[PDB]
């Protein structure tokens, strides 16, 4: 109580003493030093009866509130905390050891929480407010931040921070986790090596980026690969890799470098493969053009819960991408460009699997016909609640991309894998 | 070590001695002479013992770093080096003999690399920086330069210099490489000299542009040729040639001059032939129009793995133009415009082959009918792994374009070559 009252009085005095805009104009170190000096002066003026440690703690709290992330700072610093959920200014939950717990942390009010959320989202050039209540982003340290504004979040601004996991999986791990059978792993190796235009669809948090990172491991080291991303997630191991990242528009609305611009430039950097960190806009069109004009092996990842939905989503993205084209034009462009679709999915038990490996066979009339080389069949459930299933090959001995395999001498391995998991 | 340490010390002394702005004001010759004199004086003062050749090499390197393009200079000098790709200050690949390879060339740091890139772009007036991180330009000597600034390129500024190839393969070379048999070479010469409408399709890296450049050697000197290219690659030897290049939009999205606009104008420039570097968009329509409207002999490369795929790609490209043309109308336009399609493919063993020389016979209901005059048949593969095959004439004695050959007086050569290949 006494500490809280002293902190409130000191904050009010500081607010009445200086304007936050001036400090914001200053650097973090200079602003923090000035805030500490002003807080010490205010404490001396008020003759607050507290220890030097209490004064330092109050100064640190004031500095964090003015420019830091407020009460989240101790939680963000902590490593064991995997997730932080703030359901309004007065409810803060943290995930520790896989269990959600209610912390005593509290914000001053929904306005302070909204300011903190706006700071966090702007840290990556994103803006959240009444006009744009919802904002999802990925911070540079790899944590995912989701924010909803009061207009939608009835009980106050809602914030979710999912902190980055250190480790990253490999195809061997996926085989171990039963995400894909060994024959499926071999077929994926053939698909990646033989320069097949890939689309790695999947639901949110279903392993799209991890699967793409594993797939890139099959690219030949000699190939010049150009990776475009919004958050710099991939960790390709090849020597000749060019890592590009989009630049979101500044607060003035200028300086934007969308993924479409990155892909258009990539067409002029003499790459062999263009790897888009995630297709969500007009770049799809360009990417498909890249797939269909000599940049074979270009891989992208897409948000879709099934290959059919992935194809429909790609068609829509091309449609809204400025250019007005016939639906059949876009459909046959997709058919010509995309060779394989891999459906990463999350099961009802929360586990992750590679449900579909599918070929874009062709276009019949106005319907894109595809064939599933590999499908995951769920056959029940275990005693612990975990889903139970198995990956089975559809038995297609000659997939549409067989020629590509022949071009690289991988046709023998493709046949072996397709036969060994019938 | 000793040489590197001496070079570093000399560079530091020169930086502390001569102002960069003053040297920039001075001309290249005077600046170089002053820099050489200052470096010699500094070496004498430092009492550094080195050979005359070593001292001259160090002075030249220092001058290049101060004024030239630093370690990038020798790579530009070498003729055999086609492309130079710098991914950050520590990695430099060069395309030699058509294969990319890493080089021990390393820049001092990313700041030096960015400075060199800025100087290179400014040489043609363009400027690249954080405000405009992406810069694509054509140097006066014809080399294309693409630069990506650090904010987009995570690993440091990315540079791509595609040098213009001085010498290009001729039809004699293609005959030597067994790409086309001598009878096929004669038939191609007849097709080129007959002002036959042409489309040179092909797969990735299949030599479409090289084949087009070879075929343009048959154009009569007196014809007024007009060339449209996204990137200047063709080198026609005729006297009356007009070379045009598209201008991609700046980052502001302004000033774009698409290849469609270039061909639209070319229809007004009173040409005898229009040579489109590569048809990959709506420009197809305009190109096809040029073929209908008396500009007989127009050529254009296209990405496709077979003549049927080339025709389908042309239809799709025409549909992309926004005109409400039905499919039947587009097929009729293609049949009436295109005369011969040359499909060049790259085989498994890396060999280039002119797989097909096929006419566009006509249009049955909904289906374009083509007849292959010349076909490359693969009989298998030798124990060395190379694909074994031969070029065979289909036996069509009177090609659809026979009348044009008779008009130009080449019909007898055409018949002789077709019979000999038979
Ligand atoms: N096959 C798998 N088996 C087990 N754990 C997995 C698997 N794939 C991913 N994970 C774990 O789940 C996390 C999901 O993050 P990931 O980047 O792979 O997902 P995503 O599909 O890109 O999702 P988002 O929609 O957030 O981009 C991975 O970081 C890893 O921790
Ligand atoms: N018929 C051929 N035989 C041997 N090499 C070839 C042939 N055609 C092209 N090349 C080589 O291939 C390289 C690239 O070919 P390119 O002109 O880019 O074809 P495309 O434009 O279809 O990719 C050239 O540097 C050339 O040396
Ligand atoms: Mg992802
Ligand atoms: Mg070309």
């Amino acid at each position: 109580d006494y500490y809280h009252a002293t902190k409130t009085t000191i904050f009010n005095a500081l607010l009445n003493t200086i304007d936050l805009s001036q400090l914001a104009q200053l650097d973090l170190k200079q602003a923090g030093e000035e805030i500490r000096d002003i807080v010490a002066e205010l404490v001396a003026i008020k003759n607050v009866s507290m220890s030097v440690a209490e004064q330092e703690h109050l100064v640190q709290d004031i500095i964090n509130d003015v420019l830091g992330y407020g009460p989240l700072e101790p939680l963000l610093a902590r490593d064991d905390i995997a997730d932080i959920m703030v359901n309004g200014a007065h409810r803060v939950f943290i995930e520790v050891g896989g269990k959600v717990q209610l912390t005593n942390v509290r914000f001053r009010d929904n306005l302070q929480l909204m300011n903190i959320c706006q700071r966090i989202v702007s840290q990556v050039g994103r803006r959240v407010d009444e006009s744009s209540p919802i904002c999802d982003a990925r911070l540079p340290d790899g944590s995912r931040v989701n924010v909803i504004a009061p207009p939608l979040a009835l009980d106050g601004p809602t914030l979710t921070i999912r902190k980055f996991k250190k480790d990253k999986l490999t195809m061997k791990n996926l085989v171990e986790f039963a995400s894909i059978s060994p024959e499926g792993a071999r077929v994926l190796g053939v698909i990646g090596a033989c320069r097949c235009n890939l689309v790695i669809s999947g639901g949110t948090g279903s392993g799209k980026t991890t699967l793409l990172n594993t797939m890139t491991a099959f690219i030949d080291p000699t190939e010049r690969v150009v990776t475009c991303e919004d958050a710099a997630e991939l960790q390709l191991q090849q020597p000749h890799v060019v890592r590009l990242e989009t630049r979101p528009p500044n607060l003035e609305g200028s300086g934007a470098v969308t993924m479409r611009d990155l892909v258009k430039n990539c067409l002029r950097m003499r790459p062999e493969r263009i790897i888009v960190g995630e297709v969500r806009g007009p770049e799809a069109f360009d990417l498909l053009q890249a797939m269909n004009t000599g940049h074979d092996g270009s891989m992208g990842t897409l948000h879709a819960n099934s290959p059919r939905e992935a194809i429909s989503r790609i068609e829509s993205m091309i449609t809204m991408g400025g250019y007005g084209l016939p639906s059949k034009t876009i459909k046959e462009m997709i058919v010509g460009s995309v060779d394989v679709i891999i459906q990463a999915a999350r099961l009802r038990d929360g586990s992750r699997r590679i449900t579909h490996i599918t070929e874009v066979v062709g276009l019949e009339g106005d319907v894109i016909v595809t064939q599933d080389l590999f499908v995951y069949e769920i056959t029940g459930e275990d005693e612990h609640g975990k889903v139970v299933g198995k990956h089975r090959s559809t038995g297609i001995a000659r997939p549409r991309f067989w020629d590509r395999a022949r071009y690289y001498g991988l046709e023998r391995e493709l046949a072996e894998a397709l036969d060994a998991a019938e």
